[PDB]
């Protein structure tokens, strides 16, 4: 690993998300967020396709997110310097799991992810200061939920944590309670892999 | 039913006190007095397992949290701590002692695998010292370079913390993947302390 003198002291950050923001802060990275315009439809970019497996979809996904971010930079006339994105998504025998419309939904997601393993894959990208795709980056990791009880996650979706994430629980947050391991990446799983983030970042010679 | 609305963490550790935190439990300390010498109840035994020495050191630690209720004069509630030790190749690796040490305890672990070890401990509110937990983790660091590990010294990241590097941090740069608790290497294994902490009866 040749990590060449970096010539970028801020990154731009093409995420609205809290999560990847304390990530990138916990790595030393500085950042200007750098989020879709009023007319840009952001959320068009995130849907899926027939058959597509999970990881097929995160990367593609990733990499319009990527595209409509260097595109976004090209029309501020801001200055130029690399640009990073990411995607998440959270999935068991396959099916990919959105955020619960309510208790029931929280309540029959956990019930799911209850006693067993799930996976979640996060991508990320990076476009350099010229223009360039970098070779997107996988993290893959497996959560294991505890059987626990019935009673145990309504008492969890009662505290309201569930809602608006993913798969129904946050893994920073009280969930923590309920799960016995994981394998992979922690930063991964919250949004963004640090350990592939920071070598696309040197690559893109950000300095940090 | 949940009885206490409160605990005691004798811990001066901020990773530790973040950790119980984000399970909603709400907490008091009890810290050493100055003139309480903390730092040898984590003394080594010669020979001793690392698996071992945690437990060992994390029952001291209870009685020895137990004594400053007693001492501090403070109502009854239960009582949290924790002890942390990274291991390889059998030997143990506490906090390192300065630079040196730190960047020869980077260079041993690069490019290997090696294990985290948080035992964690609950009195509860009766005074009864409830059976101690361990949780395992392993971690695996990239051969990066002798260079990135000086950098990261540097950084002084590494001071406080067994083995020298801190997950939370810039030392997530290296590390290559986990498997275990990402809360149980930083100090507190939120799986095993929430489950002692529903035993004790503690609201959150």
């Amino acid at each position: 690993a040749l990590f060449p003198t970096p010539l970028f002291q801020t990154l731009y950050l093409a995420s609205q998300s809290p999560r990847r923001q304390e990530l990138l802060q916990q790595i030393g990275v500085r950042f200007e967020l750098l989020l879709p315009r009023p007319d840009e439809d952001a959320e068009a970019l995130e849907a899926e396709l027939p058959g597509e497996a999970a990881d097929a979809y995160v990367r593609r996904v990733t990499v319009a997110k990527a595209e409509a971010a260097r595109a976004r930079l090209v029309a501020s006339g801001k200055p130029a310097a690399p640009v990073l994105v990411a995607d998440t998504t959270v999935t068991i025998d396959g099916a990919i799991l959105g955020k619960p419309t309510d208790a029931d939904d929280a309540l029959a997601m956990l019930t799911r992810l209850a006693g067993r393993e799930h996976a979640v894959l996060t991508a990320v990208a990076v476009i350099d200061a010229s223009g360039e795709l970098l070779p997107p980056a996988l993290s893959r990791s497996s959560v294991r939920f505890a059987a626990a009880s019935r009673d145990a996650y309504v008492r969890y979706v009662e505290t309201g944590e569930p809602f608006g994430k993913a798969g129904a629980y946050a893994i920073q947050g009280r969930a923590a309670e309920f799960i016995e391991r994981i394998d992979g990446s922690h930063s991964g799983i919250m949004g963004l892999p640090l350990f592939e983030t920071a070598a696309l970042l040197r690559t893109a010679r950000v300095a940090f």
